[PDB]
């Protein structure tokens, strides 16, 4: 067919390099009259990405003609897919027009069609390189009304053009924007955060009488950690990097921060949530089958990944290092309840008889779960620490894909409060760190003072360093 000729030859001209052959097939292909699906659309915004812009003449015939054939596409009503949004966009980025990035957005708002957070990246990032505040509070207000939710590096450059420009008020807001979608951040917006509090801006800020009673009203309501009312005080901040003691007191301050509540009603959604996902990727009956039993046994106290704690640290699966962790937990149980061990079926059938016979033991007792071949044993034991509403035993990063799944709201709170990991040393052996008594999270307390933690990758390898923001 006609039509898969395009397909074959635009497949070779990306894969040489050569857009003006593109482009040339394009035109043909419109005298032609040959109708463009999405495949040959996807190809040709990628292939006119390749190009670059001139730093000395005007820019270059694939750029120009890739937000045509963009708009083209649109326009055909081609029903575009997570690669023609990947393409438009670094087509956005070579050519380093926000304005024109942000028309694409419009565009496609304008037919119906939902852009994506990485669309309104362009657009969002070269005002803000150009210092453009009203243009990127602009693109900012359309990702709100689109339902588009950022993440921390669209928020950071929103903090930077309103550092920027002077503008308080959107600081103000975009630190609680941090608090509420991010929690913890990045080094380079901790920096940022630094820069601000000691800016003349902050020091310029504030109020020194404010109702005490408003705030207090407000700090029940949102839930606790933060009152959203405003900077409060004046004069200069004294700004330190400092940290946290076991307790969540501020070595600088000694404030101590608050352990904020979650909702059981969010718990709910996101155990039902747990079940579709996985049955989505498990074979449905071994799900249902591990639903089943569970709501025979229990209760549990914890759930530990049997796998990771036979393998965290360890050359090959560590038995010891299972069996003390199985122990240690429940010796911290009240009433001395075996956690549920959660560990493929391969596993269980440990070739030394008594290690074996234990397992048995353990399973023989409502305390262990052979997940099945071929399965993913994260679903399980995330299924039943969640429905269990136990302690989750499990040093697992969490790099994987499956947890990208879960979402960034919730489920990091779920797990601080959940979570428990083994450190081992020479000297003293196993031992459990236990969930926080406090949220590792931007907190404003009720007279103003701010602390910000850094992210880090493992707190138990790296000691989290926080900001404290407290008027002089
Ligand atoms: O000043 C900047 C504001 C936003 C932004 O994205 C940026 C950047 O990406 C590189 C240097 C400076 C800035
Ligand atoms: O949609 C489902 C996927 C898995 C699963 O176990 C399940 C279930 O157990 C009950 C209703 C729906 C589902
Ligand atoms: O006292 C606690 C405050 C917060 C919190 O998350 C917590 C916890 O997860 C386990 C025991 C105590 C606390
Ligand atoms: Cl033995
Ligand atoms: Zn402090």
């Amino acid at each position: 067919s006609p039509e898969a000729l395009l397909k074959q030859k635009l497949d070779m001209c990306s894969k040489k390099g050569d857009v003006l052959e593109a482009l040339r097939l394009y035109d043909e292909a419109r005298r032609n009259g040959v109708q463009l699906s999405q495949y040959h659309y996807n190809v040709l915004l990628y292939v006119c990405s390749l190009a670059e812009a001139a730093t000395e003449s005007s820019p270059n015939p694939g750029l120009s003609r890739g937000f045509d054939i963009f708009k083209q596409m649109i326009v055909d009503k081609v029903v575009p897919n997570e690669a023609t949004f990947t393409n438009g966009a670094r087509l956005a980025v070579a050519k380093d027009d926000p304005e024109m990035a942000f028309d694409m957005v419009k565009q496609m708002k304008a037919f119906g069609i939902q852009p994506r957070l990485r669309s309104y990246g362009p657009a969002l990032f070269g005002f803000c390189r150009k210092g453009d505040a009203d243009k990127a509070y602009e693109v900012d207000a359309h990702m709100v009304e689109s339902e588009v939710v950022p993440e921390e590096p669209e928020l950071a450059a929103l903090l930077k053009v309103s550092m920027d420009t002077k503008n308080a008020d959107k600081v103000y807001k975009t630190l609680q924007r941090l608090r509420d979608l991010v929690r913890q951040v990045s080094k380079s917006t901790f920096d940022m955060i630094e820069e601000w509090f000691k800016s003349e801006v902050a020091t310029k800020t504030g109020v020194k009488k404010w109702d005490v009673k408003k705030i207090r009203d407000a700090v029940v309501s949102g839930g606790g950690g933060w009152h959203g009312q405003g900077w409060l005080g004046t004069g200069k901040w004294n700004v330190k990097r400092t940290e946290m003691d076991e307790n969540g007191v501020c070595k600088c301050c000694k404030e101590k921060l608050v352990c904020i509540d979650i909702n059981p009603v969010e718990t709910e959604t996101f155990a039902a949530s747990l079940t579709r996902l996985a049955c989505e990727r498990e074979v449905k009956a071994n799900f249902n089958q591990f639903q089943e039993w569970l709501e025979r046994h229990g209760p549990f106290d914890a759930v530990i990944d049997g796998a990771n704690m036979g393998l965290v640290n360890q050359r090959s699966f560590s038995f010891f290092q299972l069996n003390n962790t199985v122990q240690r937990c429940q010796q911290i149980s009240p009433s001395k309840r075996l956690p549920l061990v959660i560990l493929h079926k391969s596993r269980v059938n440990a070739t030394y008889p008594k290690n074996r016979a234990l397992l048995e033991k353990w399973k023989n007792a409502g305390a262990l779960y052979a997940t099945p071949p071929g399965s993913n044993d994260d679903w399980y034991w995330l299924y039943a620490a969640v429905s269990c509403k136990c302690l989750l035993v499990t040093n697992d990063e969490m790099r994987d894909h499956l947890f990208q799944l879960l979402g960034n709201s919730f489920f990091p709170r779920w797990k601080e409060k959940h979570q428990v990991r083994i450190s081992v040393t020479r000297e003293d052996g196993l031992k459990l760190n236990m969930p926080p008594p406090y949220s590792i999270v931007i907190q404003e307390s009720e007279d103003g003072t701010w602390h910000v933690p850094m992210s880090v990758e493992d707190d138990l390898q790296t000691s989290r360093q926080w900001l404290c923001a407290k008027r002089s």
